[PDB]
């Protein structure tokens, strides 16, 4: 007749990450709606800069004043104007202060806490006018990726090898390189419109079972899908 | 005939561990795919460790002449014995300075210490990690030469042992053994290995031997944890 | 904002499990008082005095 696998799996995010504060301040704004869409590098806290701004200020005009000193001490030094440890402590007050713009600069750019990834952020565990830390444990906020989806689809190691098998000859049709164009099922029955794909590398291997778990991928615009799902996928024949 | 009942495993293993403190920034690989040994798998936020390591080699950039400098100058005694002690414990630490903070560094870039497939990660971007924390991040498993691992009886082996001897048996190797591999489906593995009788681990009660085959495995089609059979005449 | 949602969260958490703890000590403590069920009549005590319960 038809041949028709249709396989048991959980959906997963896509990608997840933490967002956390690296430079230690108060939470001046949080710029992100709870549980809405953000993108990569969108800014989704604003740390409070005004110290973190007068650091780099000062950092920069201690190089510049430096700087000069150095330079003008380099041509003392050349008409033996100045000794060696004058031109040394010019040279010192230098290097040290070329240095210490870089940690300014990188502290002043950490004020603006960014979205790591694009997608769905939930709650915000902090508060305007909180005082964070760098290092502190728990995370500030979580996105995930949810527009391409997973499908996590565990299977005895033959059922793999199997299909495997079908892909190279043919026998099942292609969605890209390893990969088979593959449907879904819904948690009730109803069919999802959009359509996947099936990966063949094996993402873990059970220790009990020699059962294998693999992953489906498909698109989901609108969230019509979510993590946790209990979905069917099928395999045309 | 002679089927021998095995296990598929893994040729080689390995953990990815994060050997400075830090956040993640970036993940590099894709969970399931192939890496190498020394491939960065992980991106630790480097940006200060970065820095740090640059305020060191500014520091002994300076400290390192004025101890060179002060050498000269007790000699001339123009500076006494104490300003350059001075000058060269400052010197020494400045050096050690800059040991550490390139160590710190070098670790930000979280590499793969083998060639093989690896997992899912333990750990996603933005998460913190620590020096010595107690869960590796992913797992790296070489399956391309993949073990079969045949635990048989003594006698079963001395048999077998001696049969390689005299020529019963077709010769992979010094003591290894041509052979052919069953699926947990009947199929027939296209490719044959060795059945190494170099034993590996001998049980305690029964005095059952493991040894192991290696099979050739270089399209994917074998994982580990397979009920297979190794296959002799 | 003076202490995190966090420290608040735990601070809470403790009192209302601190809160069931004397709760539990308080039943405990009745509970040394064996009560009769109903009125009646008695029989046989079928353990001693000095008896683990």
């Amino acid at each position: 007749v038809t041949l028709n696998t249709e396989l048991p799996g959980r959906t997963n995010a896509f990608r997840i990450a933490e967002v956390r504060p690296q430079v230690n301040g108060i939470i001046l704004k949080r710029l992100f709606k709870e549980g809405s869409d953000v993108k990569a590098g969108q800014q989704l806290y604003q740390i409070d800069p005004a110290t973190y701004e007068a650091d780099y200020q000062s950092a920069q005009a201690n190089l510049a004043s430096t700087q000069e000193q150095a330079q003008r001490y380099k041509l003392l030094v050349a008409d033996q104007a100045v000794s060696k440890q004058q031109y040394a402590d010019a040279n010192a007050a230098y290097l040290q202060s070329k240095a210490a713009v870089e940690q300014a600069r990188i502290n002043l750019r950490y004020t603006k806490v960014l979205s790591p990834i694009s997608g769905r952020i939930g709650r915000s565990a902090v508060t305007e006018g909180a005082l964070v830390t760098n290092g502190q444990a728990n995370a500030m906020a979580t996105v995930q990726q949810l527009d391409p989806i997973y499908v996590d689809v565990t299977q005895p190691s033959t059922a793999l090898l199997r299909l495997r098998r079908e892909l190279a000859s043919g026998q099942l049709e292609r969605a890209g390189d390893n990969a088979a164009k593959v449907s879904l099922k819904l948690e009730d029955g109803s069919q999802y419109p959009l359509e996947g794909r099936l990966e063949f590398s094996e993402v873990s291997v059970d220790e009990g079972t020699g059962s294998v778990t693999i992953r489906a991928v498909f698109p989901n615009p609108n969230n019509e899908l979510l993590p946790g799902m209990f979905v069917h996928a099928q395999l045309q024949e």
